[PDB]
């Protein structure tokens, strides 16, 4: 009865939490607000104490939604069909480890990172001695992101340590703005936090500048300019066809992927750029992303500018199946990167959907199902030896190794995945953030 | 008939019927009473365009002049689209009036120059836009407005420059539908993505924390806006959006069209050079223009002209009078013996002719003397002699 009331104020409180992520309007969030205020007015009279959290006693791939009916996930080759990207192949991983001399990183190992748009042209330019940038993205839609979220943020940082570039990031809280229902002060507060868990990914400070688009806009002498250009050159007619808007959406929404086009242009950032328009640009990001940049490729030389290229990655799965990728907004979905190491264990045992069979004896007998298990696709991510994945993927589908087991052996992985980063997000001060996100000139000379 | 911010249309060669036109835009006419009050509140002679209603239509002018009244602050804010460098006579009807606003009144006052605009609508580049703005800003200037109250910007270069203006863009963005904008201005979904976002650049400067070091922080002073009448869907619509994003209103000074130079059906624009009198013409083109091209209300013939009598109410040389001939009682003079047939059109033309060559000679003059540092400094950020 009174474990009864606490696990619905869980429950209420986890929907309330989902709420605010997603893009319920405030009065929404409210009522949500109003039955969880209720709920633990209740338990504060009935158990004689406060609610503490802690102590119980056809594939759809567009910027915002991932969606699909088979628990494997998204059909990544028929994507590549379907988007008219490149695969990414030995030979193009091949090269890459030529250049850098590095190992390739694992989410190429593995085909994590798998699909690409003139990176050929990116490995030309570098290897004539001809300089390119990074350029890739978060929309601030609530405080604290996700183990999903640092796929791309990994990635982006290995490549600039890798090729020694520099990297624009946007933080698009004008986004944010127009899509939530936000004040233009909550949703550039949200950008700096945001900002904070990006440069706790170890991106130099030399070499990475992370900019508001509100506060941007006003500030540059090229990014408006660029805007507008890109607006020229995109009807509402195409838009409606790429992104599926209607025109009982707000203006700010229809114009809005120019403004996530523009920072493909090094004039856009001429502080940086000493003033080029030919600088190669190289866009890493989840797949879902896509089609603002083949947009933006199309619009490209028609304004005299050259095309960007595109890293494009998979989605790193919701806990409940590989139907969904991992989103802040959808209960129970997401491993936050504020999460302790009790919430992170608590997560995986309880939610992470199993690919093993329902009992012990029947798992011994028949084994585990990798394809489907969310534990092991988590793995594949951030356990960082191949043998290690390999016999742990055997194992599981043998039988020899249990649920249990295989859900241990992640805990392990994520939990000082999580704590190191919060170690780092701590040293982050107001005085270093500021510095990121200033205008500036950048450690390399054009 | 029709009027928007791209054509003027009407099948009567009496021009736009201007009552109707208030009635269907929703706007108000202006009476005695109104700039009565006006003279009351400024201690000046009320201006030519509003004692003969060319500035004949409002919307709050009446808050305007409650504010005013009781010292509250109010600043004036109008624009231009530079399309190129070709301006002409009808484009000085609002900047006369709003520089003579700026003196009775004494307030600060914002001009935007479009280039964005021009850029998204026209066959122009960027800089090639950005160029027709900063020699349209010297015509502006040539009017005579005060370098300590006046702030002209490019669109292009003050989104830039500003802690405030796209803030407010973005704001306005958010609660204005294409929907809205569909039925507003008559934009399709074939029109390019900046097109159907600019109105909320046009709308901006009504609101005072888009210019910070004019005003600020403060969203609460008083905008009030000059314009011929067809820009007013531009400001119903921002008018509208206004208190949903918890901002007042701008108040709207509405003035009728300089007609062109073929009839009253068509006002007069840069983009039918037959229908111009430009501010680079010459003094003999002034009078090629007006004896050649300029619609005569009279009848063919010397004898049907006595007999019959003159029509003011469709000649064009004279609906050029009421707004440039400063003499009242001439103008009615004027109107009465050529409306009896004592005056004849070539009596009447010459008489224009007068007017509008030391008009245009005196603005190419002035114009002369606007330097490349003058219209940098109107166009730079800078706080103005106000204090908020
Ligand atoms: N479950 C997931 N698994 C793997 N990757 C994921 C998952 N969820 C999100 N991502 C990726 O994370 C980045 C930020 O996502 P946003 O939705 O904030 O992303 C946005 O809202 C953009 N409008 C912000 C943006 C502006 N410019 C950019 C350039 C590149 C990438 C992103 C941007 C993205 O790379 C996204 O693809
Ligand atoms: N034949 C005529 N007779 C009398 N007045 C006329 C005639 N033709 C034009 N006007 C007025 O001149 C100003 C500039 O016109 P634009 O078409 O450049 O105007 C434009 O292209 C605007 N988008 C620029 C703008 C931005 N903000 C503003 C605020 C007020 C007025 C104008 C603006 C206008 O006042 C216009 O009403
Ligand atoms: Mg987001
Ligand atoms: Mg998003
Ligand atoms: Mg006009």
């Amino acid at each position: 009865s009174l474990l009864e009331l606490f696990n619905s104020i869980a429950t209420q409180g986890e929907l309330v939490r989902s709420l605010k992520a997603g893009n319920a309007s405030k009065d929404e969030i409210d009522s949500a607000v109003k039955m969880l205020v209720s709920l633990k007015m209740s338990y504060k009279a009935a158990a004689g104490e406060d609610y503490k959290a802690d102590c119980p006693p056809e594939d759809f791939v567009d910027p915002w939604t991932v969606q699909t009916s088979s628990a494997k996930g998204i059909d990544y080759d028929k994507l590549i069909v379907r988007f008219g990207s490149s695969k990414i192949d030995k030979e193009l991983i091949n090269r890459i480890e030529r250049a850098t001399g590095q190992r390739p990183h694992r989410f190429l190992r593995r085909g994590i990172f798998f699909s690409h748009r003139d990176m050929n042209q990116v490995l030309d330019a570098y290897e004539n001695k001809k300089p390119f940038y990074l350029y890739t993205g978060r929309g601030p839609s609530s405080e604290a992101m996700h183990v999903g979220h640092l796929i791309p943020f990994i990635f982006t940082k290995w490549l600039q340590d890798v090729f020694n570039v520099p990297l624009v990031i946007q933080m698009t809280d004008d986004e944010k703005y127009l899509w939530k229902d936000l004040t233009l002060d909550q949703a550039y507060s949200y950008a700096v936090e945001n900002a904070k868990d990006i440069i706790a990914c170890g991106f130099d400070i030399n070499k990475t500048f992370i900019f508001s688009d509100l506060d941007y806009m006003g500030m540059s002498s090229g990014f408006y300019k660029n805007v507008v250009k890109i607006q020229k050159h995109v009807t509402f007619n195409q838009v409606k066809g790429i992104f599926g808007f209607t025109d009982s959406d707000c203006i700010g929404k229809i114009s809005f992927p120019a403004i996530q086009a523009a920072p493909s242009f090094s004039n856009s950032f001429p502080q940086i750029f000493r003033d080029r328009t030919d600088i190669q640009c190289l866009i890493p990001c989840a797949i879902d992303q896509d089609p603002y940049f083949r947009m933006t490729r199309d619009v490209a030389p028609r304004i005299g500018y050259p095309k960007p290229a595109l890293l494009h990655s998979t989605f790193f799965p919701a806990l409940q199946g590989a139907q969904t990728k991992m989103s802040a907004s959808d209960p129970n979905s997401s491993i936050f990167l504020t999460d302790t190491a009790k919430q992170i264990k608590t997560k995986v045992n309880k939610h992470a959907f199993s690919g093993g069979r329902d009992t012990i004896e029947e798992h011994r007998q028949f084994g585990g199902n990798c394809d489907v298990d969310v534990s092991f696709m988590y793995l594949t991510f951030f356990l960082e030896d191949d043998d290690k994945l390999e016999q742990i993927r055997k194992d599981y589908t043998s039988g020899a190794m249990l649920t249990g087991e295989l859900k241990k052996a992640l805990i392990e992985v994520l939990q000082p995945l999580i704590a190191e980063h919060q170690a780092r997000r701590k040293e982050v001060t107001d005085e270093i953030v500021k510095e990121f996100m200033t205008p500036r000139k950048l450690s390399f000379d054009f």
